[PDB]
DNA sequence: CAAAACAATATT
DNA sequence: AATATTGTTTTG
C-alpha cells in the first residue's frame, strides 16, 4: 500500500487483500460500509498497516483493482514470474468473483 | 522514466 | 450514495 510514507507496499497490499478475501462472505445489507468499515479495523489492529478510513477503505482496495485489471489485459512479454505478484493476483481474482456474485443477485431482483 | 497505490476528488 | 477516477506519493 503506497501511502504517504511507507517502507514496503506490495507486502501491505497482500496483507490487506488477505483480509478482504478471508471476510468476503461477511456482508450486511443494512450498511454497506459495515464491511469496509470492518476491514480497515482489523487491518490496523492485526496487520498494523497504519491509518485508514471507511472511505479510504473503498479507494485503496478499489485502486488495487484497476491495477489488477490493467496488468491482466497486458499479459505481454517482458515480465518475470514472482510469488508475491502471483499471490496478489490470486487474491484479486477471488475478490473479483465475490463482487460479481453479488452483482448477479441484483440482476435477479430486477429484470 | 514510468507505473502502481494511496487518499481525496470528480462524475453518475 | 457509490465508484472510478484524479492528484500526489511510493515502488519499480
Amino acid at each position: 500500500a503506497k501511502a504517504q510514507r511507507t517502507h514496503l507496499s506490495l507486502e501491505e497490499k497482500i496483507k490487506l487483500m488477505r483480509l478482504v478475501v478471508r471476510h468476503k462472505h461477511e456482508l450486511v445489507d443494512r450498511k454497506t460500509s459495515e464491511f469496509y468499515a470492518k476491514i480497515a479495523r482489523i487491518g490496523y489492529e492485526d496487520e498494523g498497516l497504519a491509518i485508514h478510513t471507511e472511505s479510504a477503505c473503498r479507494n485503496q482496495i478499489i485502486s488495487i483493482m484497476r491495477v489488477y485489471e490493467q496488468r491482466l489485459a497486458h499479459r505481454q512479454p517482458g515480465m518475470k514470474t514472482t510469488p508475491e505478484e502471483d499471490e496478489l493476483d490470486q487474491l484479486c481474482d477471488e475478490w473479483k468473483a465475490r463482487l460479481s456474485e453479488l452483482q448477479q443477485y441484483r440482476e435477479k431482483f430486477l429484470v
